[PDB]
Formats: structure tokens, C-alpha cells, sequence
């Protein structure tokens, strides 16, 4: 009767709220994927306590032992009957896992320290003063491993190559680095996460160009769940309430440092 | 085994081509969707012929006779096996029909004839000398119809009540009605035909302002109908090679004449 919601410490998705060590199950965390899921909760009709994920991965499958891990994982598995989280709809994913229809669109974009010389994925692919990574493992990481788009598949090359490693095991740390980099380092990243940043102090980021592709996040249920036709629905009803664009604009936009 | 692919003529989706009159089934046609259609296809592995709806319209449910219209009723009633065309996910469809993930991501958006003094929906609701209207069914005018946004609602009880009409039965109509106007008339509609015709001749036109909300385009199959799952994948794969923005440039920008 209690749900599991899978989800991931994110800003401004889910966040540790201020006095949290001093709070308990839901009331620790705050954001747009918090808020969220309480919208989807009442409308779904559950009641439900929200579960950080263990390993802080999004999911993906170790080619070796078949494994899923991250929130996929524990929806394949059967740890969690749904993810709330700003999870990425692809193919792979969308074989052996549920996705609602979109809460959000967004696209792979570009990370800069204020300054830096580059304005397009084609500026950094074809220089190397500018070191960039990525999510070192997450679909953005993927879209560059599998591009068989000429610019990408460069920039892919001289990724998984780069020493030291230019990908990151958090966004956060990508951001630190770009921030440490002095423009030496530019990030890959969701746009989304993206233009967050590029709204908070010390306010010395920018996203650079257009987007690189075109997709969203959608909430995830077990293959077959009797939770996901619900879940669906509640997500386009809130779109079409403009819920959606409200709870965009409260954690973005509307508290915005810039 | 050949299956019926209901779509709708509107550019540059499903378009005659040049010397249409004298070809014959799918060769008639030529356009975004019709390329998309060749794509599901080929990757679904099936033979289909191409079926512009009868009745020229997207599809509502008319409230006195419960009677499902446009494409969504054609396969409602198991007239066709699929929809391939700008047909708007929304959750009145979703309850009667499935849909794949979007293949376009867009929203309302308003056209102006260039000079016209109008930068935002707060703009035209506040005034009276520019009329403004939109498709007379589509998903467009339901969202007017159903908002809940003082805005929104100000600018449906005009709508709704002008004399003569605002409605159009095409989005030519209302390109036309724009065109022909002086600036006295704005239209309301998806992002997406508004940037097209911005890219054509006499290049009188142009979008204004943002987008009222965010939605998207998804492919149609009848409910629990067993196509369903491979067009969905099909989509995804699509989009992560690149197709879908390959696709986009082609009927769009390419060719752009402006
Ligand atoms: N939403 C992404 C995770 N991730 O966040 C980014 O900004 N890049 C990236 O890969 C996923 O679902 O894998
Ligand atoms: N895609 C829309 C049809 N339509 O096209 C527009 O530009 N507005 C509008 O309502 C639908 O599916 O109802
Ligand atoms: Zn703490
Ligand atoms: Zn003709």
C-alpha cells in the first residue's frame, strides 16, 4: 500500500531541505521532482515515501553481467514501483522499463565558464586547449558513444581518451570543475540542468548554442506496472493544468540569482 | 497485411506534390510525415497505404452524439491502423487512443502580419482592434476553451462571443485571414506551422513572443493495438539517430525562403 518512489539527490529536482537532518522520510527533501510527486501521488490516489537511490546513478546496463543499476535498476528489479526523478526517455531504456509521456523537454547542451572562446559543439571538437566530459555514466554519455555523427564521433574520440578522465560522477562536480577550470574545462550536460545553474550564484556559467538533440523526462513504472496508464494520465493532466510550467518557473526561474 | 495510415493534408507535413494528378497511392504525397511514415515502416517491417481523413480535421469528440471526429475517429472505429501526422498528445486522446513519445516537441504560438503591434497573449487580450482566433477544432482551441488562466480565459470569452467568426477550418485559412488583414487579424496556432510559414513567401508573417505551453507531436495507433509498442520504439530510434532533426531541417529551413 506504501509505494516506493526511486528518485536522486539533483538540484533542483530533489534536495536535501535546510534543516533536513532534523526531519524525517518525505518532509527531508524539497524540489520540482518533490513537488512533483506529490502532485502525481494525489491524483494516482497512493500513499508513497520517497527513496533516494542507493548507488546515486541514473541507469544504465553493465555490457558484462547484463546488469541494470541506478533508478532503472531498481524498477527492473522490483525495489521501487516508480521513479519521479529527471530521468532520461530513451530506447534501451525504454525496452525493459515504462515512461510516461514527457513532463519536461530539454536537449544536451553546453557548460562554459563565462568567457570561454567556444559557442558550439563544433568549436570544441576541433580544438584542445578546452578539455570537456560528461555525466560519466547517464544518456548524455551515451548519445556521444553511439552518434555516428562526424562531429560527435570526434568529439566521442577524444572523450574516451582524454587523460585524466574528463567525465564526472556527478552534474555537481562538473559544474565545480568548469568553475575550478579557469575555461579550461567545458561540460556536457542536459539543458535543463543547465540553465539552473546558469540562474544561481556565482552566477559565472552560461550555456553556449542550441541544443544538441531533442528529448525529455518522463516518470517511470515496472514493464507492465498497473500504476503506469495512471501515471500517464496524471502527468498530461498536469501538463494541461499548466502545473507543469508553474513548478518550472517556482525552482528555476522564479528565485533566480542572475 | 497492407495497412491504412490515416493522415491530413497540411503543409509541410502531407503535401500534393507538383504533378500529383497524374500519380497514383502513396506517390501523391510528399512532406515531413510522409517521409516519417516511410521510416516507422521500413523499421516496423510493413506494407501501408496512405489515407488523407475525410473530413479534414484532427479529431474531437462531439458532446451531444459522444461521436469521436478527423483522424482520431478514423481509428476509433478501426478505419485505420495508424496516424501519421501533427496530431497534439493530449489526455482526452490518450484516453481513447495510444500514442507513441513525441516525434516534435512544440506549443501555441501567436502569427502576426509583420508591424503588428503585438508581442504576447497578454497583448491581444487586452485590446480590441486586432482580432485573433484559431483552428476551429484542434487541440488548440480546446486548450483556450479549458483554460483556467485569467489570460487565457479572457481571451476564449472573445473568442467564443466575436462576430463575425475567429474560427478557421483550416490553418491555411487562418494563414490567409492573417495575410490579407493589414495587421487587423492574428493567429493562434502550433509553433511548429507558424515557423514553416514563417520560412515561405511573401514573408509577411512572423512567430511573436513565446510559447503558451509545451506539448508534442506523437504517432496514433488504435488502444492496445499490437503495432503500438514497435512504432513507439521505432520513434525513439528515429530521434536517436538523428532522423527526426535530419527530417526537420529538410521541410522546414533547408529550403527556407526568407
Ligand atoms: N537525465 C540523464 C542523466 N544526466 O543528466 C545530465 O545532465 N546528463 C546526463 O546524462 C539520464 O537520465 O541519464
Ligand atoms: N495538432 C493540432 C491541430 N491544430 O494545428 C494547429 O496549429 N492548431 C491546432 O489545433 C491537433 O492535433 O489538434
Ligand atoms: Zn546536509
Ligand atoms: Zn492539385
Amino acid at each position: 500500500r506504501t509505494i516506493v518512489v526511486t528518485t536522486i539527490l539533483e538540484s533542483p529536482y530533489v534536495m536535501y531541505k535546510k534543516n533536513h537532518e532534523q526531519l524525517e522520510g518525505n518532509e527531508r527533501y524539497e524540489g520540482y521532482c518533490v513537488d512533483l510527486a506529490y502532485e502525481i501521488a494525489k491524483h494516482v490516489r497512493i500513499k508513497y515515501k520517497l527513496s533516494i537511490v542507493g548507488d546515486g546513478k541514473y541507469g544504465a546496463r553493465d555490457p558484462e553481467t547484463k546488469i541494470w543499476n541506478g533508478m532503472v535498476g531498481e524498477l527492473v528489479y522490483g525495489r521501487a514501483d516508480i521513479a519521479v526523478a529527471p530521468l532520461t526517455i530513451t530506447l534501451v531504456r525504454e525496452e525493459v522499463i515504462d515512461f510516461s509521456k514527457p513532463f519536461m523537454s530539454l536537449g544536451i547542451s553546453i557548460m562554459i565558464k563565462k568567457g570561454t572562446p567556444i559557442e558550439s559543439a563544433e568549436d570544441l571538437a576541433k580544438q584542445t586547449e578546452i578539455a570537456y566530459g560528461t555525466l560519466a555514466s547517464g544518456s548524455t554519455k551515451e548519445f556521444f558513444r553511439r552518434s555516428k555523427i562526424a562531429v560527435y564521433e570526434k568529439m566521442w574520440s577524444y572523450m574516451k581518451s582524454a587523460e585524466p578522465s574528463v567525465f564526472t560522477k556527478t552534474t555537481a562536480d562538473g559544474v565545480a570543475r568548469v568553475r575550478k577550470s579557469k575555461g579550461k574545462f567545458a561540460f556536457l550536460l542536459e539543458s535543463t540542468m543547465n540553465e539552473y545553474i546558469e540562474q544561481r550564484k556565482p552566477c559565472d556559467t552560461m550555456k553556449v548554442g542550441g541544443n544538441l538533440d531533442s528529448k525529455g523526462y518522463g516518470v517511470a513504472t515496472p514493464k507492465g506496472s498497473a500504476l503506469g496508464n495512471a501515471v500517464n494520465l496524471a502527468v498530461l493532466k498536469l501538463n494541461e493544468q499548466g502545473l507543469l510550467d508553474k513548478l518550472k518557473n517556482k525552482w528555476w526561474y522564479d528565485k533566480g540569482e542572475c
